[PDB]
């Protein structure tokens, strides 16, 4: 990445002509003269920021986010960057609205357990960053095995429900590894170019590494898209169970970092920070494993998730989740996907029947 | 890339266990410690000359160099690790050899016109750097751009046999773009990971482009592995054409670029400096494409390859070259390719016959 300020603003400015990234839509001339000469504590620089946008023009037909941050400085730094891409992004989210965290499951009360002939798995991930070192597009070797030190030595104390194992890349047996592929707790070298052009994926395998809890419940993967990556799941629908061990565990390893001097990154603006500004908040993503056979064909599924607040993905069952991360808390986002996943289900039984169906007004479930 | 020096040496060491690669031999942790907080005038540093070697653990079958060099000051800041890199990936040449420049293709006086049966192509190519201004793994976009405004400009101006015309990547019709396809001409984003893994492919194709002749005799690729890399090629057996318009194409780019401020980066040791070690001295890569029906076959092609200090590649038609960089002339790599092809046809055409064939004693043709 990186400028040369002897350089006139307009021999560095980047060529975002065919470009369709948040990045591009916000960057204009002056923006870059202004703080092109700016940098975090850590030395992290807007061309830093900008760079995998500025090697990833896309596709028009969906928009990328087109930076990230190396540093919990480089929101602040560079707000003038970040802050609109963040209010397009995220629904109107202002320089100047509050996000409030919610990780009492017990909040959850009006949520449940899900038709098991429906819903195969259920499922709650979130990625943390740990104060006091840089994001992954920009930290050292150091900085990375200090990170990777640290967690694991969190995770081994935890101990009961929690009781698990660290799997290091770097010198994992052919055993060690096929298991992992078939249990799903794997990860590699990104592919995505959006991923590789921040510089992220530097040092490959060292400090990277998996953990995972000894019921396979329990899911922490490090050093890898984020500091961290943690993940509650389970066969079948009880959301409620899946979101609760979610919230233990995740204040488990929270407490630990915190009596060490390294809390997880976090303010009362943006909630949770990490490396890409679509993340942000949150960082949560729950979700469901559901066989919607009629609903999934029929022609309002696209607006009924857009009502519900949901969205899938690929797996004829789908992979539906809440869509929110900044301006709503955890418990009001896996509180949608309970709400919409049970009202889906209930539709599903109706087209079964030959029934017609009946949408809610936008926002709720 | 980047370190930081508020960590411990150990702390940001490589974990170099199982590479391959120049770098990796060369590395101890003190030479790390040594030279880990020292850099180049434009910023360039050891954790950025051997980040590719980080990354790119290899295969033991192949020794890669495994490192780069962002600067005409990273060979002698970083002389420590450089210097043995180059000593052992040239056969010896060492800290207090000097390089000796050729490119008076009178003096391949004892060189020809190869057989046309046999030599399918000639051609030679070499790489440039140009003073000033830092290379590909670390290039801003001004510098990028400076670059290429500066070659566009020079050879613009070029006229005669050597008038032609510049093809922009950013801007290129289909039309064009084919053209150049089944030209030969045309270079596209690295997919190397060796390549991608030193930062060189940043911004593509921002002031990237290919360059070339009217007679399509000669061609010019701008911002690519280097500053820049030049290729004189015909079809047929006329090495010393090939290598006298080689020649002359780059003292008429030379002293243009002399006269601008910005001489091609050279030096009374390493000859032509690059961003790769295994470049160094001439950048050339004179060749031609035999057929090579019986010979090929043989059981000492391997070894009557090694003896006329010549190598072979792809395509029974073979590409083959000098394999010397440091240490000797330009005059003296392409004559030991006129040499030895013109003996090889002797030896195909013995073979052809039946007959037994007479290698010579190493380092001659």
């Amino acid at each position: 990445n990186k400028y040369k300020l002897n350089y006139k603003s307009e021999e560095e400015y980047p060529d975002l002509s065919k470009h369709n990234n948040h990045m591009a839509k916000v960057l204009t001339p002056d923006l870059y003269k202004k703080l092109r000469d700016k940098e975090t504590p850590s030395g992290f620089t807007l061309d830093d920021v900008i760079q995998t946008g500025v090697d990833n023009p896309g596709h028009p037909f969906i928009m990328t986010v087109g930076c990230v941050a190396g540093d919990e400085e480089s929101y602040t730094v560079f707000k003038d960057l970040f802050d609109p891409i963040i209010q397009d992004r995220h629904g109107g989210f202002k320089p100047t609205d509050k996000h409030k965290t919610d990780l009492n499951h017990e909040n959850l009360k009006g949520g449940d357990d899900l038709d098991p002939h429906y819903v195969l798995s259920s499922r709650v991930r979130t990625g943390r960053s740990i104060k006091g070192y840089t994001l992954p597009p920009h930290c050292s070797r150091g900085e990375r095995r200090a990170v990777e030190k640290l967690s694991v030595e969190a995770l081994n104390s935890l101990t009961g429900e929690f009781k698990g194992k660290y799997y290091p890349l770097k010198s994992m047996t052919e055993q060690e590894q096929q298991q992992l592929i078939d249990d799903h707790f794997l990860f590699d070298k990104p592919v995505s170019p959006l991923l590789l052009a921040s510089g992220m994926a530097r040092d490959w395998p060292d400090a990277r590494g998996i953990w995972h809890n000894d019921n396979k419940s329990f899911l922490v993967w490090v050093n890898e898209e984020d500091h961290l990556r943690v993940i509650s799941m389970e066969k079948g629908g009880n959301m409620k169970e899946v979101f609760r061990r979610f919230c233990v565990g995740l204040q488990k390893i929270e407490e630990i970092f915190k009596k060490a001097g390294h809390p997880f990154m976090w303010n009362e603006h943006l909630g949770y920070v990490l490396t890409c500004p679509s993340n942000l908040g949150t960082g949560l993503r729950g979700g469901v494993h559901v066989k919607l056979a009629h609903l999934s064909k029929h022609p309002k599924f696209e607006e009924i998730l857009t009502r519900l607040r949901l969205q899938k993905r690929g797996t004829s069952v789908f992979d539906i989740s809440n869509a929110d991360r900044l301006g709503s808390s955890e418990v009001e986002q896996v509180q949608l996907v309970v709400d919409g996943v049970k009202l889906m289900v209930e539709m599903e039984k109706k087209l079964e029947k030959g029934q017609s169906i009946d949408d809610m007004i936008p926002a709720q479930k």
